[PDB]
């Protein structure tokens, strides 16, 4: 069984405990291994795309929205799916670090639902989880 919301609201362990929070997932290992990875290879390309939306006027739900446009715009693909995490993780990390713990459960709720309105089809397309953990497993 695989759950886009159960992966979802559990995966924003790692990168939140790191700092301070609760909850984890059993398939972290993957998105784990594969989003660490990374945040350390491309760690200046990820941290310039990130300064850019908090140069932006938008919400907090606009940076999102700005950040998943950019990076879904030339297709999809397991590489891009890496980062899409990648971000909503750091998201969180600012929101409590802001005295903001409360909008969490937003940015949690939106990854939820894009996931389950987006790369639904895409994913199933691709063998699914099946294949992603195929490709980079543990
Ligand atoms: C600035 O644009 C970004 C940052 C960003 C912008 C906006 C929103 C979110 C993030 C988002 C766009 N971006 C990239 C950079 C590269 C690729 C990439 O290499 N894709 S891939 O398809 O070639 C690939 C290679 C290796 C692995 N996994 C390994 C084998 C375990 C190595 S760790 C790794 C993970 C992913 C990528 C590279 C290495 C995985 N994967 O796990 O999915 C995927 C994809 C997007 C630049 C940073």
């Amino acid at each position: 069984g695989y759950d886009n919301r159960e992966i979802v609201m559990k995966y924003i362990h790692y990168k939140l405990s790191q700092r301070g929070y609760e909850w984890d997932e059993v398939v972290h290992l993957t998105l784990r291994q594969a989003g660490d990875d990374f945040s350390r290879r491309y760690r200046r390309d990820f941290a310039e795309m990130s300064s850019q939306l908090h140069l932006t006027p938008f919400t907090a739900r606009g940076r999102f929205a700005t950040v998943v446009e950019e990076l879904f715009r030339d297709g999809v693909n397991w590489g891009r799916i890496v980062a899409f995490f990648e971000f909503g993780g750091v998201m969180c990390v600012e929101s409590v670090n802001r005295e903001m713990s409360p909008l969490v459960d937003n940015i949690a709720l939106w990854m939820t639902e894009y996931l389950n309105r987006h790369l639904h089809t895409w994913i199933q397309d691709n063998g699914g989880w099946d294949a992603f953990v195929e490709l980079y497993g543990p």
